[PDB]
């Protein structure tokens, strides 16, 4: 298992514009297009991202391409963030993937906001961090996915994904 596979399971793949769990326009493997309510604004963002007049539908290769970019962006944002970087640096490979997943879903800012949990992860207090991470809107809104990510942090294995 690896980050790409992990995220492909968490996000699925849609080749036609769709609305995510929060109601925002998305496409592909979890690629958020816009938070505006306008399908047109979404279509425009899509075209601009893809580089062609898409009519709201893309190919598998187009999706995979956005996906590669988005994962690269996530890691680079972690590495550029003063709060996230030290955490990431401290973790083993599997857990690093768990952190990228959270950033991928919620954004660097969002994750940087889990101050207390981050500190716990940094300290390697797995069980405590898992409980702290559970007390969040994130967990409450997307419990199954959150559970998978949280188990990954707790255990340091891919069990939740197999
Ligand atoms: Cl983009
Ligand atoms: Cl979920």
């Amino acid at each position: 298992m690896n980050i790409f596979e992990m995220l492909r399971i968490d996000e699925g793949l849609r080749l036609k514009i769709y609305k995510d769990t929060e109601g925002y326009y998305t496409i592909g493997i979890g690629h958020l297009l816009t938070k505006s309510p306008s399908l047109n604004a979404a279509k425009a963002e899509l075209d601009k991202a893809i580089g062609r007049n898409t009519n709201g539908v893309i190919t598998k290769d187009e999706a995979e391409k956005l996906f590669n970019q988005d994962v690269d962006a996530a890691v680079r944002g972690i590495l550029r963030n003063a709060k996230l970087k030290p955490v990431y640096d401290s973790l083993d490979a599997v857990r690093r993937a768990a952190l990228i997943n959270m950033v991928f879903q919620m954004g660097e800012t969002g994750v940087a906001g889990f101050t207390n949990s981050l500190r716990m992860l940094q300290q390697k207090r797995w069980d405590e961090a898992a409980v702290n991470l559970a007390k969040s809107r994130w967990y409450n809104q997307t419990p199954n996915r959150a559970k998978r990510v949280i188990t990954t942090f707790r255990t340091g294995t891919w069990d939740a994904y197999k």
